């Protein structure tokens, strides 16, 4: 560990300066079947202290000494002593006779070659049909740390530099880069079939934001208001039937929108967005090359639903918040991940409801960020916003950051700072602050010092304390406080929300696990004075406490980061409240109410039957969220009591609550001709059908049937609307046989739209056969019937259904050397896959089959997966308890109810 | 611990012999205090001092002693003091140290006085429940085999050890008592207790501890005096006999006793033999001498709601008993390492004296599918074991009670057949009779049983055999295994080698022998017989019986009678399949079930292509007899339990819709819509497995039948619609077909039935639903007694791990509940075993066999008790199926394709 080589973390010794690098993907297998890139680069970089070693990452690349090392100006060359390459710490290291000079510059050349491999990282291979033709495509993934797996660099993010990107390609393709071409191509000297195309300079910026591509797509373009091109690639066939329209309606605007809202310029020339068939994530903010799954950049307005609409938006929108906030301005270091994509997990609905004003999009935070990562955070093996540096050091645990906390969390936390602080100061300080660390790095006191000044020069905000002191706690600590009020005689009191009293934490706190809290707060329907939770345990104000036919309720709209929990009377109020006139109490808290209650009867803080009572009135209940925070409480049920005797009474309930919705749903939609106006609408017919269909109202049951029987009859004429084919689908497969799967499966291998595709595959999981399950399951590791990029989320779908939890279990741990090395050193697939097969377990047994699991694949270990695995031991240990504390109460309560 | 003591060995001493038993036995039908019922005992033994020894070693288990012992000399002898008595509780040894030795060729009595707890665990003095009306019935009865006699009162408890015994039960005053015997005189009042009795009876017959038995309860009887002047009584609950559920086993019991007495010239030599059915036990029955205990599904019957597979089981069951009470009770095995002697012989002379009963039914013939094919597929594992094992291989209790398994029963059978068959019977039970007359109140080994044959064989001409009798079944008796024996019918070149599954097949049990038999060769040329042929104990031989031109062909084994399977060269498999195509009606019955048997299993052990195997069910669409169906049912039964989780499932079962409805069409066409029965048993059985057949693999003309059925019964529940023959198949498939209201109904049945016949059929339906929160759910009543009884709950969890979505839940189950289950079965005949082989059938998969490793690594400080052979065998035949499902899926999957 003396030596620097045997260290993950590069030497402060030598400086990045410029890169030019020249690749060329050849799109056809040689005898060995390979796909190959060759490669050259020069770096030029600067030595800033004394050292007579050069440590530069490679991964992957074979070299064809494995480098030549050259002078600028004045620097004198000590000479090489050997060059070996680390593959552990993934370095290229260059051992040399004599030091380098320290304000002197050097110019090291490298030779290469690397496999275009279909593992959809560094410079990788992409592939579709068109026709009968097999078309390959050259593309890349840089982020987090695989820009060393297509050249020689300094691959960590605060290392800038200027990049020179050449590509040698088919004379009769398209490249593609960060910035427009440089002049025109020009013929391969040696070989006038392939041409070489020279790009302009980039700006200094980050290894991970370098992109290039050598296709046959095609595009459609516009100039946006800000002056910049705007194309939209895609494959040809796409582009033809318009798929790509609608990124073009919205990604210009966008732009344009953030530029003028954070007063910064993008001062690229263009952005390019463009569609692959073959891609990890959701997309990547490759600066001027902005990449997509199809699923979230092309569009079909006959074929594709409004949650395939609203997901296309708000990807645009999230890539195009981090122009700013990542590639302007980039995070120091992993440690501080949320400060790139905290923000564009934010900002992002700021920006697509720029695009879609009349869709309120921004409300759907609350469900889809606030609650979302509330279930983890919850954990004692969770993590702060910003960790200890030193906890991330290597490759796998760099991937791991990109995870709920870092996504949803960011976003949750800094809404609520937005909120008190207001949009319109908060945006000044963010313009102050990208201003200032343009083209630099930055970490979390960077942000605080520029929201500060902003707040300083400025006089209707006040805060009870300095931003710092506020966001510190919310960003250097773990987890977040349950509130709990007394409202007799308005005692406020705050404590870390944590499942067990078995819950032992380790990761200790500065802070205490206290927090400095913005609550408001609504009584009788009537908005209430602000309040400050100061950092303190417990409080005391008249504006939470009550006379007893009075109620209150705290956090409107759930703008802060934290559950509520009040004594029982009030909670009895809320209920009446509920069942006289609904209306009174805004949309949001419906949901916060049923959310906070089971999430708090999760962890006994309170009866079940609080939360179950809960859900009493959703009989007329008509909105999306209340009804969404109902389902996501009890999807923890099903998980927990789907194999019990718990579920049939669970379901019965489930039936009678729906029932005058799905009604209700029938009327006002003509026979379900006519699709509800507005998105909410449109969201919680969706969920009440799926609900419906799923919890065995026979009315569903036979809508499906019916639907998908005229559908098998005339294959070509799809009579059921995009908005309700998941939940059809499923359910027809489900009640069928063999017949309705094969041909979902024919119609899923000859899919043009990849959102058709998506909702085939998880309604082939649907089956109840066993054998077609299992039989499905092993399709998923055949790249020819299912891509790379979907294997886990299939095996996840069919774990899903109850008859294949365990042949999914089986499958994972069978298959587990191919799935970690495929997929465990990535990100969000192989945590999602270990979370995902393992959510049921509730028992002794469950547990030490995963203990087992765990000990027989330590040796290798768990990659990019192993918080996964620690938070999945925690839960079921949580779960053990839970269920038996609490299975006696639920049954009875449902038994009662329905 | 130290072996240089006795009473840290498992075997007895040879030093004490055992003479006369008193026991007086008190039980305590209601619970004390703390919720205990007890049995309170005092018991004197007479023995002789056969060898100088200054330690009294008997047998004694779970007894609490209340020294523990009394020791006095019989007249002249010499009495030493006791130094000190001890329970050692690993070998079940109440000790007697003493001062000095007991002096040779002189008797002793030793008394004690115990208490022990009448458990519900079906072993020694326990008890038995059932309710009538509302009042909950509480009874005791015995249970000693295979050594549990010691569980009730300490005894020297081993087979040959026998002796008389004086028996005394103390009960209250208006229960009836019952022993082997009948009562000596009247009862009379206990001194201290009125509202008690005291019942003594007469001196059994010198006979081991193993068949002793007492009951006390509230049960009635129907009576007749047999043509051989012995008093048959059948003894049930009140309410069962009042509804003349006794009747049919009252019908059979006598005229099969006095069968057996002619037939092999021995008379019983007891005045009565009491059956009586019981709710809760252990096997299927036991052969207690003079009072014969069973299972009620395995005495009772109702010829209005039970099927005629039930009054199959009646009446081979009852026969199986009553052949024990020579063969087991007259004359008993030495020890427990030649348990065939008893068992073998029972399973196979069961046949003949249920066919006395009935003799329209040929159930002889059923010894085919139910014995030979049965064992074999277990017999062919490294991990089998011979029918006589060496004596010192069969120590503890758990070795013991593994014992008790296909080979000494169903292998027993089939050889006993091989060795009839070449005798002929007449001459067989000549041989036998005489070793019964020799051997009676005495003991045995194979030797002797060979010795007795060899003098009838010796004292005739007619048949004609090609070595002793020994050289010929010691080769059947001493080592494992079986031949197949190949034939190449161009040369007429015939060989043996012993039959194993793989190449990896790890015989580590030398044979003396070779593995070579001397085979006894039957053959049928074109249909017509051959003569006979003997194969001597060689690898290879030649003959012209068995080389043919190119225009005929010739099958081995007719009717199956020797305990081999057969291989040809693919030319005469092929004359085989033609004329099963022309005319099945040239090949006996029997020997086209064999073809299809013998043709999988080589398919499975990589002898023959598995295209050989599936080419030779083809012929089935035309076939209307039970057997070369129930070959194929049973032969697939293997395929479904490797592919019904893979992508073959669905070709197989498409395969098989087609193949088995011209069947249903045929049943439903010849039993008038299903209105009327087919007369005899065969075309009874074929009918019911064409039903099961078409409904398990989705025949929709099936499936209406059976929802039509139980919708209709539904809603009229005690006018049931369908006919006991079918209930099996018409529930089960109903039952997956439906939700949760047709479980629930069914459910109601099974805790309200009065019959156990439908119960049985209940249980077993209930597992066929295809959701898992109701299997689950129903995994979790089998270990309540409340819900479901114990002797039901292991193959109440079998029947979930069958269904093809109940397999993970009840694997885990069996997991995750395993130090429950062993200490409850672990001890353990039958159930324990049965358990382990059934939730491990499935394993195929390097995957599943791993988790099998970790499970016995896991559970190893216990170890697996009475299921440590079935556990190595589950671990072998998960192997070998890895092996072979990787090499067969292919060729599989592609031959249903094409041929569905
Ligand atoms: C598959 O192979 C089988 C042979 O294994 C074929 O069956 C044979 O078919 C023959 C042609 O019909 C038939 O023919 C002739 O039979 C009777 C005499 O039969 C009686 O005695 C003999 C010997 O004892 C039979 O074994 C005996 O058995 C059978 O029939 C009984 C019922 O009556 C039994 O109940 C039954 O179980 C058993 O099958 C039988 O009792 C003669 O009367 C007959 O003469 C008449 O037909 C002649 C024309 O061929 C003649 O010219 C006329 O003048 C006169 O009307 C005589 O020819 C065999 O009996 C029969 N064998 C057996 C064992 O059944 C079967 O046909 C074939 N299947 C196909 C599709 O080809
Ligand atoms: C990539 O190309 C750019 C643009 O030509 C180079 O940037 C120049 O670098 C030289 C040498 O240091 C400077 O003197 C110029 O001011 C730069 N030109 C500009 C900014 O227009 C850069 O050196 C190249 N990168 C390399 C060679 O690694
Ligand atoms: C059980 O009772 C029998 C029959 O009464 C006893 O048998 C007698 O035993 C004596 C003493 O050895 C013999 O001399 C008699 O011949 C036996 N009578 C018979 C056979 O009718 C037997 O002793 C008793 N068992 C005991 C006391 O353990
Ligand atoms: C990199 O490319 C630029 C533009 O072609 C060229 O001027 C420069 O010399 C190259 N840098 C080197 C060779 O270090
Ligand atoms: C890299 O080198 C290794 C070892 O020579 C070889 O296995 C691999 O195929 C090479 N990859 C290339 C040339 O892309
Ligand atoms: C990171 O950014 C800071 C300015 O905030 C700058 O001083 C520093 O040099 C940067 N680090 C690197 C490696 O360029
Ligand atoms: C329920 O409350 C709302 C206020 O949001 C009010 O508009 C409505 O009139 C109330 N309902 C009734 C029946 O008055
Ligand atoms: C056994 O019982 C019989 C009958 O009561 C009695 O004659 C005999 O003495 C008893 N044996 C003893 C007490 O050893
Ligand atoms: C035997 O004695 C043991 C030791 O106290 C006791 O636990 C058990 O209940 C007793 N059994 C009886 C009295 O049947
Ligand atoms: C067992 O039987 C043999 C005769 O076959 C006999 O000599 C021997 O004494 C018996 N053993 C015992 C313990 O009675
Ligand atoms: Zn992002
Ligand atoms: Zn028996």
């Amino acid at each position: 560990q003396s030596k620097p080589w045997n260290r993950y973390r590069l030497p402060t010794t030598l400086l990045p300066d410029s890169y030019n690098v020249t690749l060329r993907p050849y799109l056809t297998p040689n005898a060995d079947g390979l796909y190959i890139f060759k490669g050259k680069s020069i770096v030029r970089f600067i030595c800033q202290e004394p050292t007579d070693v050069i440590i530069i990452h490679s991964k992957k690349l074979n070299y064809t000494h494995m480098v030549v090392l050259r002078g600028v100006g004045d620097s004198q060359v000590p000479e090489i002593d050997r060059t070996e390459l680390v593959e552990l710490t993934e370095y290229l290291v260059v051992h040399l006779k004599g030091s380098l000079q320290p304000g002197h510059m050097y110019e090291m050349e490298s030779e290469f070659q690397g496999e275009l491999a279909d593992d959809l990282a560094g410079f990788y291979r992409s592939e579709y049909m068109e026709g009968n033709v097999k078309k390959v495509l050259a593309t890349t993934q840089m982020q987090s740390t695989d820009a060393r797996k297509s050249f020689p660099c300094f691959d960590e993010p605060a290392m800038k530099a200027t990049f020179n990107i050449t590509l040698i390609h088919p004379n009769n393709l398209t490249a593609l880069s960060n910035m427009p071409p440089k002049g025109s191509s020009t013929p391969l000297a040696e070989d006038p079939n392939w041409s070489v195309t020279e790009f302009e300079t980039t700006p200094v910026m980050s290894t991970y934001l370098l992109a290039y591509i050598v296709s046959e797509f095609q595009s459609v373009n516009e100039t946006a208001q800000n002056g910049v091109l705007i194309r939209i690639w895609a494959r040809p066939n796409a582009i033809a039937e318009g798929h790509g329209m609608y990124a073009l309606n919205v990604t210009g605007p966008i732009l344009n929108f953030f530029a003028n809202h954070y007063n910064t310029s993008y001062p690229l020339p263009k952005s390019d967005q463009i569609a692959l068939p073959d891609f990890n994530a959701g997309a990547m903010e490759n600066w001027g090359l902005v990449t997509y799954r199809e699923n979230a950049l092309l569009f079909d307005p006959q074929s594709s639903s409004i949650s395939n609409k609203e997901r296309v938006v708000t990807v645009i929108a999230h890539e195009l918040a981090h122009q700013w906030f990542g590639n302007l301005v980039t995070l120091a270091w992993w440690n501080d991940l949320w400060l790139n994509e905290g923000f564009a997990s934010y900002v992002e609905y700021l920006g697509a409801d720029h695009a879609e004003p009349t869709w309120n999009l921004k409300d759907l935070i609350v469900p889809g960020d606030v609650y979302r990562v509330m279930a983890v955070d919850a954990l004692a093996s969770s993590h702060p916003l910003t960790t200890p540096a030193e906890e991330v050091n290597t490759p796998a645990q760099i991937s791991e950051m990109f995870d709920s906390i870092s996504y949803s969390k960011g976003a949750s936390v800094i809404r609520m700072l937005s909120n008190f602080l207001t949009e319109d100061l908060f945006k000044e300080g963010l313009a102050s602050y990208l201003h200032a660390f343009a083209y630099q790095n930055t970490t979390y006191l960077d942000l605080w010092e520029h929201l500060q000044k902003a707040v300083d020069a400025q006089t209707s905000i006040r805060l009870p304390d300095t931003v710092r002191a506020i966001m510190d706690r919310w960003t250097l600590q773990m987890g977040f406080p349950v509130i709990t009020v007394d409202t007799k005689t308005g005692n406020i009191s705050q404590k870390h929300f944590l499942l067990d009293s078995e819950s032992n934490v380790t990761r200790s706190s500065a802070f205490d696990y206290l927090w400095i809290v913005p609550i408001s707060s609504i009584k009788n329907g009537v908005m209430q004075d602000h309040y400050w939770l100061r950092d303190v345990s417990q409080a005391q104000n008249d504006l939470f406490k009550t006379a007893s036919d009075d109620w209150v309720l705290l956090n409107v709209n759930v703008t802060g980061y934290f559950q509520v929990n009040y004594d029982e009377d009030n909670w009895r109020m809320i209920q009446h409240q509920l069942q006289t006139n609904l209306s009174v109490i805004p949309v949001i808290n419906r949901a916060q109410v049923i959310y906070d209650s089971f999430n708090l009867a999760t962890a006994h803080m309170v009866p079940v039957t609080l939360a179950l009572d809960n859900t009493l009135f959703l009989n007329g209940e008509k909105e999306y969220m209340p009804w969404q925070a109902a389902l996501s409480s009890l999807s923890y049920f099903s998980l927990m009591f789907d194999r019990s005797e718990v579920y049939g009474p669970m379901k019965k309930y489930l039936r009678k609550q729906v029932e005058p919705l799905f009604q209700h749903f029938e009327t006002l939609t003509k026979n379900w001709t006519e699709r509800p106006e507005n998105l909410m609408d449109q969201y919680s017919e969706i969920n009440a059908i799926s609900t419906a269909c799923s919890n065995g109202l026979p009315q569903c049951e036979n809508l499906a049937k019916t639907l998908f029987d005229q559908w098998m009859s005339d294959p070509e004429n799809n009579p059921i609307h995009p908005n309700l084919r998941s939940t059809i689908y499923c359910n027809a497969i489900a009640q069928g046989g063999q017949d309705q799967w094969d041909f979902a499966w024919g119609q899923l291998q000859q899919a043009q739209l990849v959102n058709e595709a998506d909702k085939l595959r998880s309604a082939l999981a649907c089956s109840n056969e066993v054998w077609l399950l299992n039989r499905y399951l092993g399709y998923t590791l055949n790249p020819d019937l299912i891509r790379k990029q979907d294997a886990t989320s299939t095996i996840n779908s069919i774990a899903s259904n109850v008859i294949g939890q365990p042949l999914a279990w089986d499958f994972v741990q069978s298959n587990w050397k191919k799935l970690f090395q495929d997929y465990g050193g990535g990100s969000f697939s192989f945590s999602n896959l270990i979370q995902g097969v393992t959510r049921r377990f509730s028992s002794e047994f469950e547990l030490q089959q995963l203990e087992q699991f765990k000990k027989n694949n330590m040796d290798v270990g768990f990659g990019s997966g192993t918080r996964a695995l620690e938070q999945a031991l925690e839960k079921t240990k949580a779960n053990i308890k839970w269920v038996k504390e609490n299975k006696e109460v639920v049954l009875n309560w449902f038994i009662e109810h329905s």
